């Protein structure tokens, strides 16, 4: 390619970014013919760890990863970056309360945001990962006002990812048997994955996720339970957060960004609502079904909401605006 | 489509796996158009830490994964399986003395080579990893009479790849443009990191002509590869996963597609017939080339007085290990 891409990591030294920094390294998100600069963010304690990761990068004899640079200050983590990709942030810890995660965080986002905004490129696309997604991709945002607000996006796509799942498993297909799922609104417990505009090949033949199982109060009920607890019944399992999964929605996020949604697919993305025709407060980061080309999201237009539809993205909404007064 | 290929990794709840499944699973090691049947072994205290890597494979919405099976059960874990890759191990705890760890493995691979012989097919494809590698797959391989000692293989190629990636450093050139480095030997400690018949593209020169520096070649390179995988536990505290799970991607790759013009690559197998001075029945790291699935030894190198002493050295470490370990 003519020139490598600069692609930061934050919170480099961790598990989500140790299952992503591979499939970067290796082609699988640009492309295999970009060479890729990579740069990885944490805090001073880990940097000890982050050389060690540095060392397993080179071992796996990428021909693509041109140089990776191993930093805790954000002058050298944020300059002249193509990509920002934002997974470090404060985790919620036994004792503190939802508000007391995000007041931890927000200061940290209003950092990296003015860092973004004083150092990187004014193209950069910036995906924020770390928990309070929306609320710390929002924060960034008004943080960074010469970035253009449509360049920041926040991760709904391991839920997106785990609703097809969750499909895919009910009708017995593989996951690319089934599309157009939706993730509307917070990467919370209040997160609507909606299948009222999502399709399944069953017998040769397209049809909807409605009509294919023919169990509306399942698809209503138990079907949103179980994506909204999904990452809890992770961690009771492993007794670590989900990792490779969170990695591998990552990439399919970064990746459609880069090259585009699939010919007739649209997917999750958390992105600013300004100006959305779905009844959605403006100026919320809030996750719409988006088509993205020439790597540029668009609203997906003129799908119908029904009534139950209406009133999860609405409770949704006002969590976002109550999260958003709360910063 | 093919046909669904069933495919077994032990110490699936562990470090190295939890870096390998995905890769498996989204096509990259088996090719884009083959389905996949990942059977997942690990002991019972691990099920639990296995059914939440169950639920992350599901969350990842891999096409080509048919099914996920995870178990703790060789009857289940061995059926008809295509490939294995024998990642687990025993581990030493602290103040273990080695006769109880070489104990505790012979048992372990014993065991997995009869599950290989009575259960799996008799085409099926053996990849070793867990440590102390060579010496596990001869064990599992004795344990298994019925399948070809040739599909056997242990896992040298992550320092293979240490070894590339420290040639390219030092001549400031790209991974791709090194070739030809071979891993003699043992997978660890005395392993032989040798470039004598290395090539690199400045345009393709050797490896000892291009840097002009042999004591460093000779010394520095070689104490570098072999203690590298001490310096990154060293650094992380923890698993050196990410690199190992690539290496061990790049030689099933290589296995199921084969290598490519003009290269060979290291590969830890049966020593029988070899022509380099190495005693027979062993299992033992040497160049090879591999073409439909089946390697052959790259013969006729020349084996200077420096690698000669290098390459008895890992297999008198081979024998003794051999010698120790089959007591059990």
């Amino acid at each position: 390619m003519s020139e490598p891409i600069r692609v930061l990591v934050t919170g480099a030294a961790g598990q989500i970014a140790y299952s992503l920094l591979y499939s970067i390294g290796n082609g699988s998100v640009f492309g295999k013919d970009q060479p890729i600069i990579l740069v990885l963010l944490d805090i001073t304690p880990m940097m000890g760890v982050l050389d060690g990761v540095l060392m397993e990068l080179q071992d796996c004899a990428l021909p693509l990863l041109k140089d990776v640079i191993a930093t805790d200050k954000e002058d050298v983590a944020f300059k002249d970056l193509d990509v920002a990709i934002l997974v470090g942030s404060m985790p919620r810890r036994e004792g503190m309360e939802r508000k007391d995660l995000l007041k931890a965080n927000v200061k940290i986002f209003k950092s990296q945001g003015a860092a973004l905004d004083k150092y990187a490129k004014k193209s950069v696309k910036v995906i924020v990962v770390g928990n309070p997604a929306n609320t710390n991709c929002l924060t960034a945002s008004k943080s960074a006002p010469s970035i253009p607000k449509e360049n920041f996006s926040c991760l709904t796509r391991l839920d997106h990812n785990r609703a097809k799942a969750q499909i895919a498993l009910k009708l017995g297909v593989t996951a690319n048997d089934v599309k157009n799922v939706i993730i509307w609104g917070n990467h919370s417990s209040t997160q609507y994955p909606d299948v009222n505009h999502a399709k399944v090949k069953l017998q040769g033949k397209e049809v909807g996720v409605y009509e294919a199982l023919k169990d509306d109060s399942w698809l209503k009920g138990e079907f949103v339970t179980t994506v909204q607890q999904r990452g809890a019944a992770v961690i009771k399992a492993r007794k670590l957060s989900s990792a490779m999964s969170a990695a591998k929605a990552i990439c399919d996020h970064v990746r459609d960004i880069w090259f585009g949604t699939p010919e007739g697919e649209f997917v999750s993305m958390g992105v600013i609502s300004d100006g959305n025709s779905y009844g959605v407060p403006d100026d919320l980061l809030y996750s719409f079904p988006v088509v993205i080309k020439n790597k540029t999201w668009k609203f997906v237009e003129g799908l119908p909401i029904n009534d139950f539809s209406r009133e999860k993205m609405d409770l949704t909404a006002k969590e976002l605006t109550e999260e958003k007064e709360s910063a």
